[PDB]
């Protein structure tokens, strides 16, 4: 605990000598002990008091700087639940900026206005915690979405978290992770968004809207019933030409994938949550031969995945969907493409399966609905960690180092160059994080060392090149 070793140190006295205690600080400059909100604020008071007292009998640089951006250097390494919101950063903030850390920089002739002193931090964080509530606002689950589908562009997750305002708090742990846990919950629901309007699309035919629905009941709602779209699965269903089943006792009518199984019992009890069949229990399978095709929207084909997966029959036109997804700049535009042309996540899963055990002798058609499922599962994992911060980073590079040993071996085959598939997914999913606020903080808390050697008489000091070394490893440790 870098808070709590603080106080140790300090209070061994000794404050008649100002190098002795200029160490026990320049350690502290340096150190790595994370701290926790409770833990800042029930050390905070003591540990500010004794950083005035060290300047007041040292009048050294390195207190001085301790003391006046103690609120920033306390704040930068704190690791917050989540779990909790905003509440117990306020509750901290609350004593960081009270009466007596001002008469204790007051009555110790420094400041209470350095650009990491409590000022500034009450002021920024109580901003971004502000900002972090709103952002947390939205759908909070996928009965909501499907009440409300609004589309939320993933480039705008936790952008007002990231805005220059806040420049300086970019490299602190809490805020870190609070883009991450902001990402966690806003990203899922777009998909869902996507699928729900197509279900809802009146310009679609009802198989592919009941298809969509299906779709809708296996990702997100499992086995929570939802009326509207029990309402919806059956009003679309009711209205499929019968034209698009298999007829009683063709020779392979019954239903012959787990999908067939799932999307025939949904059809028979015109239920979108009946998933299997009584044993003996007469269901028509879905036709996926060419013909059905002309049940489906020319866009969504893939939509009904049984068909489009039944390759030695059925070629679905995926060259379209594919042109878009290649073409896509951003997250919105390619998750777009994918989920309005049925390339939902497990669709990608099974038409990716299907098509590369075809490998490597596919045709242009196949290749093409290779590529968008293939493209289509990494766009799928990344989603929901899209975010402005470290940890898409993190997670980002995680995902594109599996890409040669997973697709090293088709990617000629699919009609790609060399790291083809890696030369997409960068295109729209890349992250994009304002990595000069890294800069902006270092180059904050530098000012304020320099204002202290300046007040020091000096041209520079210990807490310079501590602090210097101290960032320099992080922008590089981290980023
Ligand atoms: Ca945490
Ligand atoms: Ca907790
Ligand atoms: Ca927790
Ligand atoms: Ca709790
Ligand atoms: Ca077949
Ligand atoms: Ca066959
Ligand atoms: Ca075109
Ligand atoms: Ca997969
Ligand atoms: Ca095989
Ligand atoms: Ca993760
Ligand atoms: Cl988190
Ligand atoms: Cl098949
Ligand atoms: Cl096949
Ligand atoms: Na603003
Ligand atoms: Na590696």
């Amino acid at each position: 605990g870098s808070m709590e070793a603080l106080v140790r140190a300090l209070e061994e006295a000794d404050h008649a000598v100002a190098t002795v205690v200029q160490s026990r600080i320049l350690e502290f400059f340096m150190a790595a002990g994370r701290e926790t909100p409770a833990g800042v604020r029930g050390l905070w008071a003591r540990a500010l008091r004794l950083a005035c007292r060290a300047y007041v009998e040292t009048g050294t640089c390195e207190a001085a700087v301790l003391a006046e951006n103690l609120a920033g250097l306390a704040l930068w390494r704190l690791r917050h639940d989540w779990d909790e919101g905003t509440a117990p950063l306020l509750e901290l903030l609350g004593v960081v900026n009270g009466d007596d850390t001002t008469a204790a920089l007051t009555e110790a002739g420094l400041r209470t206005s350095a650009e990491f002193g409590p000022d500034a931090m009450f002021r920024l964080v109580s901003e971004w915690c502000a900002a972090f509530d709103e952002a947390l606002a939205g759908a909070r689950s996928a009965d909501d979405v499907l009440a409300a589908p609004r589309v939320v562009p993933p480039e705008q997750t936790a952008r007002a978290l990231v805005q220059p305002r806040f420049a300086t708090l970019y490299d602190m742990d809490f805020v870190q992770d609070g883009l991450r846990y902001v990402a966690q919950h806003t990203n899922w629901a777009l998909p869902l968004a996507l699928a729900v309007r197509q279900m809802q699309n009146e310009g679609l035919k009802p198989l592919t809207r009941a298809l969509f629905a299906l779709t809708i009941a296996d990702e997100f709602f499992h086995d929570r019933q939802n009326p509207t779209l029990r309402e919806q699965f059956a009003e679309a269903a009711r209205a499929v030409d019968e034209a698009a089943l298999v007829p009683v006792g063709e020779v392979n009518a019954t239903p012959r994938t787990a999908v067939e199984v799932r999307v025939s019992a949904a059809l028979a009890h015109g239920d979108a949550y009946v998933r299997e069949l009584r044993p003996g229990t007469v269901a028509r399978r879905l036709r996926t031969d060419q013909g059905v095709l002309a049940l489906l929207d020319p866009g969504a084909q893939a939509v009904h995945v049984a068909a489009a997966a039944d390759l030695d029959h059925t070629q679905v036109d995926a060259t379209g969907v594919w042109e878009a997804v290649a073409a896509s700049a951003s997250p919105l535009q390619v998750v777009e493409a994918l989920v309005t042309a049925g390339f939902t996540r497990r669709h990608c899963d099974l038409l990716e399966r299907a098509v590369l055990d075809r490998a490597p002798r596919l045709t242009a058609a196949q290749a093409a609905v290779g590529c968008t499922a293939v493209v289509g599962g990494v766009v799928h994992r990344l989603l929901d960690d899209y975010g402005p911060g470290l940890d898409y980073v993190r997670a980002y590079t995680d995902v594109a180092d599996t890409l040669e040993p997973l697709y090293g071996d088709v990617t000629a085959a699919l009609g790609l160059p060399e790291k083809g598939v890696e030369a997409v997914v960068r295109a729209c999913m890349a992250p994009r994080p304002p990595t000069e606020h890294v800069g902006a903080a270092r180059a904050a808390l530098l000012r304020e060392v320099a204002a202290a050697e300046r007040r020091a008489g000096l041209a520079h000091s210990a807490a310079r090149e501590a602090l210097n070394t101290w960032l320099a490893f992080r922008a590089q440790s981290r980023w």
